[PDB]
């Protein structure tokens, strides 16, 4: 029942952004929603005492897989974008995500191995937790920025080229 509040808040931050749009014809939106949902599960798992070890590692694996989908798709959009200013801005963020999510897998495994066990101090334990939480905030923020910029980039899409990603806002009606 206990939940690591900053991870849950980072997850809700991403969710608030992703749910501004429909997933229909929008994978970036679908993957971002999945990440937000998985990251909320992560806050339960880090704060949960047992059985977390297998689930903590799998949750990080799921989140990293969803991030590769976000990165892969956001890179195509940058490619089809005429505005260099937006194209350049989107690409760096897309590039950073794989590094952050690779780090999520490492830190989740570290936190998972160091659990239940009384060998390590409460200091090393909290630190492992804080490293994980920091990575989670960074990841949530990077995907949120990627969602916002990918939408901004769609406006400038090369005229009549390939297939675009559909941006429909659900806030109205």
């Amino acid at each position: 029942q206990p939940v690591n509040q900053p991870i849950l808040a980072a997850a809700q931050s991403l969710h608030w952004e992703a749910t501004k749009w429909s997933s229909k014809g929008n994978d970036i939106i679908a993957a971002a929603k999945r990440m937000a949902l998985l990251m909320a599960e992560m806050s339960r798992l880090v704060r949960g005492g047992s059985g977390t070890k297998r689930a903590l590692i799998q949750c990080a694996k799921d989140i990293a897989k969803a991030s590769d989908e976000v990165t892969r798709l956001a890179k195509e959009v940058a490619k089809q974008c005429t505005d260099k200013r937006i194209r350049t801005n989107l690409l760096q963020v897309c590039e950073r995500i794989p590094t952050i999510s690779t780090q999520l897998k490492i830190l989740s495994t570290v936190k998972a191995t160091m659990l239940g066990r009384t060998n390590i101090s409460d200091e090393e334990s909290e630190q492992a937790t804080e490293m994980l939480v920091h990575n989670a905030q960074n990841l949530m923020q990077s995907v949120k920025e990627t969602v916002r910029e990918a939408e901004a980039a769609s406006i400038k899409i090369r005229t009549d080229a390939g297939f675009t990603l559909r941006w429909v806002r659900k806030t109205p009606w």
